[PDB]
């Protein structure tokens, strides 16, 4: 029993983290096989960040300008190329600690673990969701750039996120491992609008199911609803509209608890309309949306890597 | 910016986890140097758990009854001894992945990371506090026994917790690495009272400081208080009494924010008495007490391992 925001074990990623420097500040990179991946703004001075011409800035750099260090082991850079907002630095040594891995572009509302690093060294790990508006609410300081987000399935690390930037609003923006931003963002020091965000309905429901499994049952009521009715309420409270695809994804949890999805929706409806009246659920006084249906089953059934 | 419940990177501990079996069920052990540490109830059948005579049960076991496996690598057990509620299994091979490490008995109100494991394999990592009543609110299923709690400072893993038991109330109890329970608990399947618990005042204050650093400032008021006045309120709301030692520990955060400790106490007083009026702090609608003053500085200054 119990329910926590659990991250994946970070070891396999820890063995891939390096430091990359290219004339000024140091950031993190990710060493897989014989390639180091890092944010392209490693080549920028503080002044460059205002309006970088990355192509021009990169042209001034050579292989030998990239200093890459894995712990105290210097790596030798033998090629470099820019791909969207990332640099790929070819090194002469394959990382011996490379895990089985894939690059994945995740969907909004999905979750992942972040290994926050500074100077190529791991500081901490936490679980994040990709917000509907393609920001993440992380914990990042200057120099965390290049830290990655990931999931692990069986032996395989699916990298989905590289950290680039804190927006002026204090939320975080980054790319997939091919250097494509999530969301409308660009890598420069400008004010940039994030979408209006919404609450991830399917995740809140998953977390209500987790609560029931864990014995928190006070919010279960005698009402039901329809997808249409529920979605009126979802609209009013800035929740994502629920679809049959979401209902299908919730099937396992519905089966485990014996509580029909639309019955749980009616519980959620009542919580949205009446609040929690100073009660808690799973140690929270708000409706939590950073756990997927997969996350709940993973944790409530003890799957390992 | 941002503030998350951040765990330590788990890699150094992942390399120490093994599976231990001794006639029935498998649990986890911790392999350091040439010793494997695990819960002593690895020697118990389900029936034994009701009222185990551990000394008698252990006498029936020999070195060769302990099957220890590190991934797919069998270890050979060449001695065993019981120490309080743990077994120490001497193996013929020193773990090559042993980190610099210490065993520590932590204080109530301190925090640590838990590497939840099953069958000697890591499932996930999260941050926990030791409650004032010496329970932890974890996330554990059957077979998680032997999972450990730890802190990392520079290169050194301080093991402070080994998981033993879920109480009938759904909170968790365990030992230090010398096998001494935290709290009044014993390793048998009985109803056992935990103390009345309290909120960790010094941690709530630390987290209020974290909020200010992160820009959440609405709860700062024009009042101050005294330690004596504040402690009347602390009493009423089942908070730990604040001492000058706690004030001293909060000094750095007070200096960083320019907010005197007793001024922050007066903010806390007002929150306790009036609630949050449907607002949030650092994404929480309650007063959070699982971050130490050290935790806040660690995260807000980006210290690595
Ligand atoms: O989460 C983060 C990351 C970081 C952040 O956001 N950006 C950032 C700020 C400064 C530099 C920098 C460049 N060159 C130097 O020689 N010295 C520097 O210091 C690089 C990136 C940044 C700013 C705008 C655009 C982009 Cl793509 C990155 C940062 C700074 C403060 C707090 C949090 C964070
Ligand atoms: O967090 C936990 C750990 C676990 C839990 O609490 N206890 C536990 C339950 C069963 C066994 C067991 C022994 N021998 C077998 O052959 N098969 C078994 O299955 C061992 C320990 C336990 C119970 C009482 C006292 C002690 Cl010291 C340990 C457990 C079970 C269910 C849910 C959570 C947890
Ligand atoms: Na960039
Ligand atoms: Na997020
Ligand atoms: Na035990
Ligand atoms: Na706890």
């Amino acid at each position: 029993s119990g329910f926590r925001k659990m991250a994946f074990p970070s070891g396999k990623v820890e063995g891939c983290m390096v430091q990359v420097t290219c004339g000024t500040t140091t950031l993190n990179g990710l060493w897989l096989d014989d390639v180091v991946y890092c944010p392209r703004h490693v080549i920028c001075t503080s002044e460059d960040m205002l309006n970088p011409n990355y192509e021009d800035l990169l042209i001034r750099k050579s292989n030998h300008n990239f200093l890459v260090q894995a712990g105290n082991v210097q790596l030798r850079v033998i090629g470099h190329s820019m791909q969207n907002c990332v640099l790929k630095l070819k090194v002469d040594t394959a990382n011996p600690k490379t895990p089985k891995y894939k690059f994945v572009r995740i969907q909004p509302g999905q979750t992942f673990s972040v290994l926050a690093c500074y100077n190529g060294s791991p500081s901490g790990v936490y679980q994040c969701a990709m917000r509907p508006n393609f920001t993440i609410k992380g914990s990042f300081l200057n120099g965390s750039c290049g830290s990655v987000g990931f999931n692990i399935d069986y032996d395989c690390v699916s990298f989905c996120y590289m950290h680039h930037m804190e927006l002026p609003t204090g939320v975080h923006a980054g790319t997939d491992l091919e250097g494509n931003f999530y969301g409308p963002f660009v890598d420069r020091q400008t004010a940039q609008a994030a979408g209006t965000d919404t609450t991830i309905t399917v995740n809140v429901l998953a977390w209500l199911y987790a609560a029931v499994i864990n014995g928190d049952r006070w919010f279960l009521n005698r009402f039901t609803t329809t997808l249409n009715d529920f979605n009126l309420v979802a609209m009013k409270y800035n929740y994502e509209p629920l679809t049959q695809d979401h209902v299908d994804i919730l099937g396992p949890l519905s089966a485990q608890t014996g509580i029909a999805v639309l019955d749980m929706c009616a519980s959620l409806k009542e919580l949205l309309q009446n609040g929690m009246n100073g009660r808690t659920i799973l140690g929270s006084a708000l409706l939590e949306d950073e756990f997927t249906p997969f996350d709940v089953v993973r944790q409530c059934s003890g799957v390992t890597f």
